[PDB]
């Protein structure tokens, strides 16, 4: 019950766009696990004080606890991510707005470094698709089971069920493995996928064992699925001069067109908590 453990949720709040995706998932979310909504804007210059007391007092008569702010400092995902330290959020939202008309899955250089640096669980709204029932997509790798894959792996997996519970949506999962006597290390990567299967409970039409690139076969699935949401983790050990997300993860955050929550290692956390908190 990884989302119902969250007790309260980050909401960045746009002034001048036509959709408001990330406070929309925050009130699916709140309205079943009672979480709090810390809604902040992002701006120096305008007072948005009345709208946001507006808005507040709306979202507390149906029921939600609700918090609002205003800050700047230095940089869009700096603000987002000092507020996240002062309110001890478990969850950011944020809606992705594209640069490029063209390119409208790209996410921005801020938005990368928010990702690179949130101490927590991120969710980049990407479609304006409502989560009610539809499909959510898991990403795992059963091919490894040392215990920081398992742990990262149970986290996808948790997270990916309370929200499919709370959407009354379905879950499915997609394992990449990369292409590889064959027969019998065959039979130890099978072996894992049984026990994997039996230990989450995945019908054979849940799980999605294929082999080739995780980074196209990710997206395929979720095209194919037409998911609304998609779970990924990020790589279980960084890569050289502090590159955190890995490969997989930055392509996939650049193509899927279903939400993302992005999860990371209980290390790496600890470990970006520690920078955040200086
Ligand atoms: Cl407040
Ligand atoms: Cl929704
Ligand atoms: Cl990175």
């Amino acid at each position: 019950n990884a989302m119902q453990a969250i007790r309260s949720i980050l909401v960045v709040i746009e002034p001048d766009q036509l959709e408001g995706l990330a406070l929309k998932r925050a009130q699916l979310i709140a309205g079943v696990t009672q979480s709090h909504l810390h809604l902040l804007v992002c701006e120096k210059r305008r007072d948005h004080s009345a709208a946001l007391n507006d808005l507040a007092q709306e979202l507390r008569e149906e029921g939600y606890s609700v918090s609002t702010n205003q800050a700047w400092k230095d940089s869009l995902h700096q603000t987002i991510i000092a507020e996240q330290q002062a309110e001890g959020c478990g969850l950011i939202i944020k809606q992705h707005f594209p640069d490029n008309p063209l390119k409208k899955a790209i996410l921005t250089p801020d938005d990368w470094k928010l990702l690179r640096f949130a101490p927590c669980p991120v969710l980049m709204t990407k479609t304006a698709r409502p989560w009610t029932g539809g499909k959510i997509l898991a990403a795992v790798d059963v091919g490894n089971n040392d215990g920081e894959h398992r742990s990262l792996h149970a986290g996808i997996i948790s997270h990916a069920y309370d929200i499919a519970g709370l959407a009354k949506a379905t879950l499915h999962v997609i394992s990449a493995h990369p292409s590889p006597l064959s027969e019998t290390i065959e039979a130890r990567y099978r072996e894992a996928c049984r026990t994997f299967q039996a230990e989450y409970g995945f019908s054979d039409e849940q799980l999605h064992i294929e082999e080739g690139p995780a980074d196209v076969l990710i997206p395929r699935t979720a095209q194919k699925l037409d998911a609304v949401v998609t779970v990924i983790g990020t790589v279980a050990r960084t890569g050289l001069s502090g590159a955190l997300i890995g490969n997989t993860a930055e392509v996939v955050l650049d193509t899927l067109e279903s939400d993302v929550l992005v999860l990371k290692p209980d290390d790496i956390i600890a470990h970006l908590e520690e920078l955040a908190s200086k």
